[PDB]
């Protein structure tokens, strides 16, 4: 007693499978999945007749389809996938100002400001499961790319992550290798020491809000014991981030894209999004208020950028 299924990696290439009736899925193909859910201890119902499950890369064709949508072999990544789409599934995507943005469960805050933040910068994602996942969460459909975070991220459903750490894996794995930094480190002491940075650590710095403080300089401690100087010499990509711990700053209409706030204690706390369009929207998940000044405890803020010259000699 036997029904017609697929088993797939990618949901996209398909495998005939014949399953006997009386057995689990879990005796058959080990552990599979209905879009999202664990049927490993579950029988074969008529009702799964032609439909698609999802198993592990545990052959050399299954390995290389997974190792080309998903660029990942971490053996338990299909799994994490998966826990967390059964849950991704059931939260709400309301369109905020235009943008997708997701409904507060589970700490989530950091995965709607992060998704926020995408939708207004120029990046393009190196995996075809990032790349099919996103284009549907712009559309409003986003239950695939939230899970996809989760999974490429290590976090499960309910963990509060970091907005700067979670932008890293996603950047990582996104085409930057056009962005270019040349950065002056200036001690009285020692002299000149010019550094030049590629990819993700050309758009990325930790310790400034401010794009315009890191053109003129900050102040970094030096081996010597002195505090040497270090400034913005060139800059190659079409955004900046710059974070740094969350302290109450002042955003100005205009001056930036959009940044992330955090509020509270140590894994648990609350982001919110502030975005810069014809005024000051904060999105807060499905929330939306507008002010004309904003002030907050910033962590990231993002600027738009093509290229830039110091005329610092
Ligand atoms: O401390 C946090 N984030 C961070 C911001 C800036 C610098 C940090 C340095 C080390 C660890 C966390 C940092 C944090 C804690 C809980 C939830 N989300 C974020
Ligand atoms: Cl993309
Ligand atoms: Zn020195």
């Amino acid at each position: 007693r036997t029904i017609k299924v697929f088993t797939t990696v990618d949901n996209i290439n398909l495998h005939t499978q014949v399953v006997d009736m009386s057995m689990t899925y879990g005796q058959q193909f080990g552990p599979t999945y209905l879009d999202g859910a664990d049927v490993t201890k579950i029988k074969p119902h008529n009702s799964h007749e032609g439909k698609t499950f999802y198993v592990l890369p545990n052959d050399d064709t299954l390995r290389v389809e997974a190792f080309e949508y998903y660029h990942t072999t971490d053996p338990s990544f299909l799994g994490r996938y998966m826990s967390a789409l059964n849950h991704t599934k059931k939260w709400k995507y309301p369109q905020v100002n235009g943008l997708t943005s997701i409904k507060w469960a589970d700490n989530n805050c950091y995965l709607a400001t992060a998704l926020l933040t995408l939708q207004q910068i120029e990046l393009k994602f190196n995996p075809p499961a990032l790349q099919d996942a996103y284009y549907r969460a712009r559309a409003g459909e986003a239950a695939n790319f939230c899970a996809l975070i989760l999974a490429y991220c290590n976090k499960t459903v309910g963990e509060l992550g970091d907005v700067r750490e979670t932008m890293s894996y996603l950047f990582q794995h996104a085409n930057l290798d056009s962005c270019k930094r040349v950065l002056n480190v200036v001690c009285k002491t020692c002299g000149q020491q010019q550094t030049t940075l590629k990819g993700v650590e050309a758009v990325m710095y930790m310790g400034t809000l401010s794009y315009e403080q890191f053109k003129k300089g900050v102040q970094i401690p030096c081996t010597c014991g002195k505090q040497a100087t270090k400034y913005l010499v060139q800059q190659e990509s079409p955004f900046v981030m710059m974070s740094a711990p969350p302290a109450q700053y002042e955003l100005k209409h205009g001056t930036f894209t959009c940044a992330s706030e955090y509020t509270g204690n140590y894994q648990c706390g609350h982001y919110k999004h502030i975005t810069s369009k014809e005024t000051l929207y904060c999105i807060d998940g499905a929330l939306l208020t507008k002010s004309s000044e904003y002030k907050g405890p910033i962590t990231d803020v993002f600027y738009k950028e093509n290229s830039y010259t110091t005329t610092i000699k």
